[PDB]
């Protein structure tokens, strides 16, 4: 069926951050709950049309760690985007309420991501460009899913960008120039998942007193300059598994081909370990967020 501005109804707002705002809607044709992402953008009717066309795409990346897609259409100065509601939200989000995620649970996110990216990588060819809490979402299924990857180029492009200051995700590389690739969203993840396993974003990195607690914020240049000159981020050493720690290291090294790639993620030790483990994410998730 084809999705068409009046047919949706708001329920509540879920966001923004930004240009695109998200609210939780009823399709009134379907009965369905989605969440409907509106992007306000000043484009030709020619290029917003190359935009839709490129985001049809989507209806083709089904996969079980893929944000399920209903539709793109264009309104009133608004692209919408509407996609399978998850009910968990963010990661970002249960950062917030948890303080702290457990590492069996960062193994279960830890292989939703490298399975949500060697998806699009192998079938469709693409790369997410911007891999951080709030966009790998939750459900109380027990589902760890991706979205807000970079499926259309020109709205890739047409939404820009630097939209920080205390928080980048981005690599050295992409930090520094043009020559960045599918080896970023490594580095993105790798840092994502340093600063869910900690409590909060890792840069600066945490000194003798502040971690003995936990177990004025900094300016563009000095957070961007430690990125890029100063050594990378750490995962504390006892709390954490050996394996977490090399695992993270591995992600977080600054030559992006030095750099542990998908393939090699895949087969490493922490990833073998945690998919032998019995975890209850669902019930974890809902107990620590309040859902069921
Ligand atoms: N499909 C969804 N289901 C449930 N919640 C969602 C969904 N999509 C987005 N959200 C929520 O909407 C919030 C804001 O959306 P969004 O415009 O993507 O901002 P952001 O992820 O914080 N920054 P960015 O994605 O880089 O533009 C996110 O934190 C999510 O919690
Ligand atoms: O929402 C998006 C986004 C950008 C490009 C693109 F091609 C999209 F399809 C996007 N949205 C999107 C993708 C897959 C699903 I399933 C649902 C979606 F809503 N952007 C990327 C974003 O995280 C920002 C844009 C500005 C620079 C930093 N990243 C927000
Ligand atoms: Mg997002």
């Amino acid at each position: 069926m084809e999705l068409k501005d009046d047919d949706f109804e708001k329920i509540s707002e879920l966001g923004a951050g930004n240009g695109g705002v998200v609210f939780k809607v009823s399709h009134k044709p379907s009965g369905l709950v989605m969440a409907r992402k509106l992007i306000h953008l000043e484009i030709k009717p020619a290029i917003r049309n190359q935009i839709i066309r490129e985001l049809q795409v989507l209806h083709e990346c089904n996969s079980p760690y893929i944000v399920g897609f209903y539709g793109a259409f264009y309104s009133d100065g608004e692209i919408s985007i509407c996609m399978e509601h998850m009910d968990g939200g963010s990661l970002d989000q249960v950062l917030k309420k948890a303080g702290r995620i457990p590492e069996q649970i960062l193994g279960k996110v830890s292989i939703a991501v490298i399975k949500g990216l060697t998806y699009l990588r192998e079938k469709h060819k693409i790369m997410h460009r911007d891999v951080k809490p709030s966009n790998i979402l939750v459900n109380s299924r027990g589902e760890i899913k991706l979205c807000d990857f970079g499926v259309s180029g020109q709205l890739i492009d047409s939404m820009a960008n630097s939209f920080v200051g205390t928080r980048s995700y981005m690599s050295p590389e992409r930090l520094q120039g043009t020559h960045y690739s599918v080896q970023s969203d490594i580095w993105s993840m790798g840092l994502s998942l340093v600063e869910m396993a900690v409590g909060r974003y890792p840069i600066p990195p945490p000194d003798a007193k502040e971690l003995e607690l936990m177990f004025p914020p900094m300016a563009i240049f000095e957070l961007l300059d430690y990125i890029v000159n100063e050594p990378p981020p750490k995962l504390p050493s006892g709390v954490f598994s050996l394996e977490f720690q090399d695992f993270v290291n591995k992600c977080l090294i600054k030559n992006p081909a030095e750099r542990a790639d998908l393939k090699q993620l895949m087969v490493h030790a922490f990833i073998k370990r945690s998919d032998a483990e019995e975890v209850d994410f669902a019930g974890w998730l809902c107990s620590t967020i309040g859902l069921n």
